[PDB]
C-alpha cells in the first residue's frame, strides 16, 4: 500500500488522544519511532515502510504538541517536561498491548526513548539514540556553556521570554524552517518537504509545548507533581542497560555531545556509529537507509 503511511490512527492513552501510524505485520517485532523538535512523523516516512517490508510492526506517533495528538482535557497542563513524554509513550504501549518494543529517536524523541529505556527497561528491547545520552536535569540545565555553544542553543533562551513565545506563535512556520536549515546546513530539503511537517506544527498546543520544554530545561518552570518522582530518578543520570546503537551525523549543526562523552552511559551491549556525509540533525529523514540499518542492527545486538 503506497498510501499506508498516510493512514493516521487515533487512540486514548493517558492524558492524550495520540495520533500515530501503525504499519507492518500485526505479529511483527514492534518498533516505535519518535521524532524531534520541530519535526514530525514524516521523519520516518521512508524508514517505517522499509522496516515494515522487512517484517517489523512499526508505530510512529505524533508527540504531545504535534499533528493530531491532542490533550483529552482542556484543563491538563500543556507540559513539555521530559518524563511527561516518556509517560505518554508507555501509555501508548499499554493501550496497544505492546509489552516490549525496539525504540528509536532523535532530539526530543531520543530523549524520550532514552527515558523509557532507563526507567522501564523491561519495555525496551533495544534502542537507537541519535546524539547519544540525552537525559539531563534542571540543575544541569541552569549551568552555562561556552559562548559559542550558547549561540548554537540560542532559541531556547529566546523561548524563555514572552517575546520568544510571541515570535514562535506568530512566525511558527518560518521559525521552524530556519531552525531546520541551522540544524542540518547541508540538507537540501524541498519547500514541500518542510511544509508537510509544518502542517503538524500548527497543532494548537505546539507553541505551549515547545516553550514549556525549553523553559523546563532551563529550570524556569516547575514540572507537575505526578512526574516529580521520575525527574528525581532522571536527575541521577541513570545508565541505560538495554542494547543500544548511538548515531551521529558529520554535518549536524544542532548542539550535540561528543560520542566519547556518553560511552559509559550505556552499560549493556553497545555500538556507536558516525554516519558519513551531508547528514545533520535528522538522520532518519536525511539518511533513512542508514537509519533502517541501525534499527535492524540494534534489534539483533
Amino acid at each position: 500500500d503506497a498510501g499506508a503511511f498516510d493512514k493516521i490512527q487515533q487512540i486514548r492513552a493517558g492524558d492524550l488522544n495520540i495520533g500515530y501510524v501503525d504499519i507492518g505485520p500485526r505479529d511483527g517485532q514492534p518498533v516505535i519511532l519518535l521524532h524531534g523538535w520541530p519535526y514530525d512523523i514524516q521523519s520516518y516516512a521512508q524508514v517505517a515502510p522499509a522496516l515494515a517490508q522487512k517484517g517489523y510492526r512499526v508505530i510512529v506517533p505524533y508527540l504531545r504538541g504535534y499533528g493530531t495528538t491532542r490533550f483529552l482535557s482542556a484543563s491538563t497542563p500543556r507540559n513539555g517536561q521530559p518524563s511527561a513524554m516518556a509517560a505518554d509513550i508507555v501509555h501508548l504501549m499499554d493501550a496497544l498491548n505492546i509489552r516490549q518494543a525496539d525504540l528509536a529517536g532523535f532530539d526530543w524523541g531520543a530523549r524520550t526513548a532514552d527515558i523509557v529505556a532507563a526507567l522501564w527497561p523491561q519495555r525496551v528491547k533495544s534502542l537507537v539514540s541519535v546524539s547519544g545520552y540525552l537525559i539531563s536535569s534542571q540543575q544541569i540545565g541552569e549551568k552555562p556553556l561556552p559562548p559559542q555553544a550558547e549561540l548554537s542553543w540560542w532559541y531556547q533562551f529566546y523561548f524563555a521570554t514572552p517575546r520568544g513565545e510571541a515570535g514562535y506563535r506568530q512566525n511558527t512556520h518560518d521559525f521552524a524552517k530556519f531552525i531546520w536549515h541551522q540544524a542540518s546546513p547541508q540538507w537540501q530539503f524541498s519547500d514541500a518537504t518542510f511544509a508537510k511537517t509544518a502542517r503538524a506544527l500548527d497543532n494548537p498546543d505546539h507553541v505551549a509545548i515547545t516553550i514549556s520544554n525549553y523553559r523546563w530545561r532551563l529550570g524556569l518552570e516547575k514540572g507537575e507533581a505526578k512526574y516529580a518522582g521520575y525527574e528525581q530518578r532522571l536527575a541521577a543520570l541513570p545508565p541505560i542497560t538495554v542494547p543500544t546503537i548511538t548515531l551521529e551525523g558529520a554535518n549536524n549543526g544542532a548542539p550535540h555531545p561528543a560520542p566519547a562523552s556518553y560511552r559509559a552511559k550505556f552499560t549493556g551491549k553497545y555500538e556507536h556509529r558516525d554516519l558519513p556525509g551531508a547528514v545533520g540533525h535528522n538522520p532518519p529523514q536525511e539518511d533513512p537507509t542508514a537509519f533502517v540499518q541501525a534499527v535492524v542492527d540494534a534489534d539483533r545486538l
